[PDB]
């Protein structure tokens, strides 16, 4: 079956050098029986949690949402729960979701794993107590979306680069720039003044692009040409990337920073033609961490850029999250994180390390949502990254270590 975690159990066994019992489900008498029948200290990997509608809580049948009742959901959670004495969450990328594997273990022995810990830590120090200047680079199509993100960041950054399609609303509202058919956010336009007034009151330098690579159609082979903000964008065109001067301007700002949080590329890097400002910005960000500074790449978007050009090892921290990263930056409490244990901060929270794990049935929600394109993993990175926690727990003599995760989108059904 397509979204089966079967290959992962196979890979994890070698990666661990310890036998891994793979189960064909995550809940049910058979899972409960197999687990109880495991040798002491065994490692067990359950089947894709999302084979069940009550993990997420709903699924879509022909574009028709089908939501599970709270009781069936509470049932699933109870079943998940019955497999463990200790619950460790090491799945940062799903922590912003109020899913069963995230918020359904009704037991006090709950803790964060090393990887989730790292995520919270990095984003915690940056937002809370960074080496200054603290620079935040944002990029995206919509500003209406980033309102709470931008607003939370102004309370902490020294400088903020706003690039990408969202820039245009900022540019048309503030400097009445001639944007062509560029993405304009009528809703965000209303709030830009409020946000700018806040930046001034806090001493934040807001850096916008001053020139743009414009296209006659939003496609990989559209006609392009460079224009400055002064020149403006004509009808039939739209900005899809940073211009040559906006890059020197962003590069200068990047150079000034001691802590950087990058969340959104400056242009459409997916398009070979509109990827220059991004490779440029990304080149700047690497030099900065090379010079010893703290560069954290958030999102999944920006993280894709780091991987695309192969410089992940050059960055202080590329977030695994994506929507989880974003929520941290907006300062929202993550469902799965507010679910964790005490002290309330990011840099805080109970950890695997704090709990007694000997003779304990240790359940760990890992991230084995590895990419596939050969009905076999194409990047076991996520699996490799999960090992320290697994290995830490194993080293502590547990009754066993039950592992759960999701993979792909089975859509609340086996597929």
């Amino acid at each position: 079956s397509k979204y089966s975690l079967a290959p992962v159990a196979k890979e994890l066994q070698s990666l661990l050098g310890k036998d891994v019992t793979f189960l064909n489900d995550c809940v049910g008498p058979e899972v409960e029986a197999a687990v109880k029948a495991s040798a002491p200290g065994s490692v067990i990997l359950l089947e894709n949690l999302r084979y069940h509608i009550e993990e997420e809580g709903s699924r879509k049948v022909d574009g028709q949402k089908v939501k599970a009742s709270k009781e069936d959901v509470q049932k699933f959670r109870h079943e998940l729960s019955s497999l463990a004495d200790v619950y460790i969450n090491d799945a940062f990328g799903t922590a912003h979701r109020a899913h069963s594997s995230m918020v359904g273990f009704d037991l006090p022995q709950r803790a964060a794993g090393f990887l989730l810990e790292k995520e919270l830590k990095y984003f915690g120090k940056a937002l809370e107590n960074p080496t200054r200047p603290f620079l935040a680079i944002l990029g995206g199509a919509k500003v209406a979306d980033k309102i709470q993100l931008i607003d939370n960041l102004l309370d902490k950054v020294d400088s903020i680069i706003i690039g990408g399609g969202m820039a245009f609303t900022f540019k048309k509202v503030l400097e009445n720039t001639e944007i062509g058919d560029s993405i304009f956010d009528k809703a965000g336009a209303e709030i830009v003044p409020k946000l700018m007034e806040k930046a001034k009151a806090k001493g934040v330098e807001v850096v916008l692009p001053v020139d743009f690579i414009i296209a006659d159609a939003f496609s990989a082979d559209a006609n392009t040409k460079t224009v400055t903000d002064k020149e403006g964008i004509p009808a039939g065109w739209q900005g899809l990337d940073n211009g040559p001067e906006s890059r020197k301007l962003f590069a200068a700002t990047v150079a000034k920073a001691k802590t950087i949080v990058w969340n959104g590329p400056p242009g459409v890097f997916e398009f070979e033609k509109f990827a220059a400002g991004t490779k440029a910005l990304l080149d700047e960000v690497v030099k900065s961490s090379a010079a010893g500074n703290t560069v954290i790449i958030g999102g999944g978007d920006t993280a894709t850029v780091a991987k695309k050009y192969g410089v992940t090892d050059k960055i202080s921290h590329v977030s695994t999250g994506g929507g989880a990263s974003l929520e941290l930056l907006e300062g929202k409490e993550l469902p799965g994180v507010a679910f964790l244990s005490e002290k309330k901060s990011l840099s805080s929270k109970l950890s695997v390390q704090d709990l007694d794990l000997k003779d304990k049935r240790v359940f760990i929600r890992v991230d084995f949502n590895v990419p596939l394109d050969g009905k076999k993993i194409t990047s076991n990175q996520r699996i490799v990254a999960a090992l320290p926690t697994i290995k830490y727990v194993l080293e502590h003599h547990p009754r066993y270590v039950v592992l759960a995760s999701h993979l792909g989108r089975p859509n609340g059904e086996r597929n």
